[PDB]
């Protein structure tokens, strides 16, 4: 029987991060603790909207904040909350597989979507007014539509199989609306839904789900077989920023969040207990230590980091940016 410590974070630390940040993080985490004796560091993973919700609207306390986009911080914690943010790695969208996975060896990039369409061809996503990865599904099925020439491809897998709605904003933008958590009601025989991305791990393990949208640093976690799609609507590249920037996804509570390259971002909350020590752990992050536990774990760093409202961050930290 799992204890609240085993349930919830499965001096203090106390540190909220995103899903996809679980393996670099455990492997910092045991790096802070070897040159800080008395230091247990306690994690929290979760979406990394719902990992802001819990400061900004629940009134909790974290030392760190760790998102998978690094755009929550300023669009939800700045300025009451948060007075500067840090971009220090990259990601990239994917479609993983196994070799259990129906289709297995005949999915490539391009008839992804087509095999997705299949009815016995079962896929899973996270929540998208939770997750980063969750919306970012959204984002790249929409995006597929214009790049393949198939104005169908996000009606068939994501409008006809949940309660996410569409409409065409006056600027030629696509707006996805997801409706409450309980109301987006999957079609059990095609979508299979978690909180967070990295629940949906064993799933695609087990062969519960046959492709899954998730980061590639993940798949190379785990050792999944993905599909490479491309750099035109993966999130991946700078470059194609204003091609991404075409597709937005409103949360139920009215946030909206816009298809962007994938970055992280990083921040001390304005509130925290730990300042201090939290300022030791983000120098660890941001230093050479953690740009290799990065590479190692097959997430791209951005080296050097680039901070926003530098004249707030700690002395230590702006060494380390730029
Ligand atoms: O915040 Mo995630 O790394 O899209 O579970």
């Amino acid at each position: 029987i799992p204890t609240t410590e085993n349930l919830y974070f499965q001096e203090v630390l106390t540190v909220f991060h995103a899903g996809s940040l679980s393996v670099p993080f455990e492997e910092l985490e045991a790096e802070f603790e070897a040159q800080h004796p008395g230091v247990d560091v306690q994690r929290e993973a979760a979406g990394s909207a719902q990992s802001v919700r819990k400061i900004t609207e629940l009134g909790k306390k974290a030392d760190v904040l760790a998102s998978a986009d690094y755009a929550l911080i300023p669009s939800l914690m700045v300025p009451e909350y948060a007075d500067w943010y840090a971009a220090f790695a990259r990601n990239q969208m994917i479609l993983a597989y196994t070799n259990e996975s129906k289709y297995g060896d005949e999915i490539n990039t391009d008839n992804w979507y087509e095999i997705l369409r299949r009815p016995d061809v079962r896929y899973g996503f996270s929540n998208p007014n939770d997750d980063p990865a969750g919306y970012r599904s959204q984002m790249v099925t929409q995006l597929a539509e214009s790049y393949y020439n198939d104005d169908m491809i996000y009606d068939d897998l994501m409008l006809a199989n949940t309660g996410m709605t569409l409409t065409t904003e006056e600027n030629g933008t696509a707006l996805i609306h997801v409706p409450a958590s309980e109301e987006i009601s999957p079609n059990t025989s095609k979508i299979m839904l978690r909180s967070m991305e990295v629940e949906l791990s064993s799933a695609l393990e087990t062969g519960e789900i046959d492709y899954l949208y998730i980061y590639r640093s993940v798949a190379e976690q785990h050792g999944f077989e993905y599909v490479a799609l491309p750099p035109a609507i993966d999130l991946s590249s700078l470059e194609y920023a204003d091609n991404y920037s075409k597709v937005q996804v409103e949360m139920v509570n009215g946030e909206v969040v816009t298809g962007s390259p994938i970055v992280y971002g990083v921040t001390i909350p304005n509130n925290a207990e730990n300042s201090e020590l939290a300022t030791e752990f983000v120098a660890l992050l941001l230093g050479e230590t953690g740009q290799q536990i990065f590479i190692e774990n097959g997430q791209p760093p951005i080296v050097p980091a680039i901070a926003e409202g530098k004249d707030s961050m700690p002395e230590e930290l702006q060494a380390l940016v730029v």
